[PDB]
């Protein structure tokens, strides 16, 4: 029933701030299940997959207070019950708060290597061993209980990283991940958890030690900036802006994203709290390549893509970490973009007038870049199936509106 449509082919001007990072209070939430008392986060991102969260922790007995930029979480209530979502990547992390809390957690259910698999595997190496009672799938701790581990991440993994590092943090005994990820996010949920008692050490780096702890208390937290947000507005404003300011960005989380922009020649303006992104000309063809942080992020390449649709020059986009995240070539394409895929490999040419007409929004970052080619497309874009915009853009009509952007809600 809902649509976006965008009158593009128009220059851009203003500020935009930057909200608090999905990819941190995704995890920040049910990790806050370990707490013996009242949790408050602020910075709280007003996007769909916090509110699908939240109303999980609430069917699970823990009271939400919203407002403004405020989640209040009392999960003192939560109970010991199977979970009822599973749509999200963040359901996992409840695995961890709830083998942390209760000590088993029986959760809801391809043919080779699924991520999970990576999470399963650090549970059991703390004593929590899996089983399929009936439908369902069990994870429940042994002996005196969860306890510590010595694990060696075979690949590099956010989401095991962040869930290995939940559940360590009321085990008995210390938690070496070794290989871990190094995203801020898993940074930003270490920092959460040390200031409601937990002893995690060395996280931003490829260790992280855990001291398990016998109990969690509360506290008030700010979530860290949405790097990729920020990315993606930094992406928009050199594609068809003459003059934003992005407010609320911490540059050091971009490096990566930052280089390959200069590198194609774009000029910002950049401080420790916001970056001005000029009016841009004489943009350069690049090529990606995603890796793990703090290398090229993988959420990012998607957003890229139409700055790179305006730029002069051919290039290739290479997805180490999602080999086939491609699904907006198809679409781009429609708007009579020079791009195509084999593989795996996304190669496009740069320098096309871009032309409107209806797109299909088919994951989140894909979405984002629709987005932005409908902004700098000729004519009229319509963008469906835009609930997968809304898991993790905030207020993202609004924001674009200030910046003077013909773009609408309809339904």
């Amino acid at each position: 029933m809902r649509k976006i449509v965008i009158n593009g082919g128009l220059p851009l001007q203003g500020e935009i701030t930057i909200s608090g990072a999905k990819n941190s209070v995704v995890a920040l939430i049910p990790a806050i299940i370990l707490a013996d008392d009242v949790v408050t986060l602020d910075c709280v991102p007003d996007i769909s997959d916090v509110a699908s969260l939240v109303e999980i922790m609430e069917l699970m007995g823990a009271t939400v207070k919203r407002y403004d930029d405020v989640l209040e979480i009392d999960p003192r209530g939560v109970q010991n019950i199977p979970m009822p979502i599973n749509s999200l990547r963040a359901s996992y992390y409840f695995y961890g708060s709830l083998l942390g809390r209760f000590g088993e957690a029986t959760v809801g259910l391809d043919l080779g290597p699924r991520p999970i698999d990576l999470h399963l595997k650090a549970f059991e190496a703390m004593g929590a061993t899996a089983s399929y009672e009936g439908d369902n799938m069990k994870l429940s701790a042994k002996d005196t209980g969860l306890h510590g581990a010595s694990i060696y991440m075979d690949t590099v993994s956010v989401g095991a990283t962040i869930n290995t590092m939940i559940a360590a943090v009321k085990a008995n005994g210390r938690t070496i991940i070794e290989n871990a990820a190094r995203e801020p996010e898993i940074i930003d949920v270490a920092t959460l958890l040390n200031n409601m008692g937990a002893h995690i050490r060395g996280a931003g780096t490829n260790i992280i030690i855990i001291d398990g702890v016998e109990r969690l208390h509360g506290t008030r937290h700010q979530v860290i900036p949405d790097r990729i947000e920020a990315g993606t507005y930094i992406s928009l404003a050199a594609a068809v802006g003459k003059g934003i300011r992005i407010n609320n960005v911490l540059y050091e989380h971009l490096e990566g994203f930052i280089a390959k922009l200069e590198e194609m020649g774009v000029r910002m303006t950049v401080s420790e709290d916001s970056i001005f992104v000029e009016e841009q000309s004489n943009l350069k063809a690049i090529n990606i390549k995603t890796a793990p942080y703090p290398g090229f992020a993988t959420d990012l390449q998607q957003p890229l893509t139409p700055l790179l649709l305006r730029a002069n020059g051919r290039g290739t986009i290479v997805d180490t970490i999602y080999e086939k995240r491609v699904n907006h070539v198809f679409e781009l394409a429609k708007m009579d973009a020079d791009i195509s895929t084999t593989n795996g490999h996304i190669l496009y040419t740069g320098g096309r007038d871009l032309r409107g007409t209806s797109v299909k929004a088919t994951d989140l970052r894909a979405g984002a870049a629709l987005v932005i080619a409908g902004l700098m497309a000729e004519g009229k874009t319509e963008i469906t199936n835009i609930e997968f915009i809304l898991r993790g853009y905030s207020d993202i009509i609004e924001k674009l509106r200030n910046l003077g952007a013909d773009i609408r809600l309809v339904e």
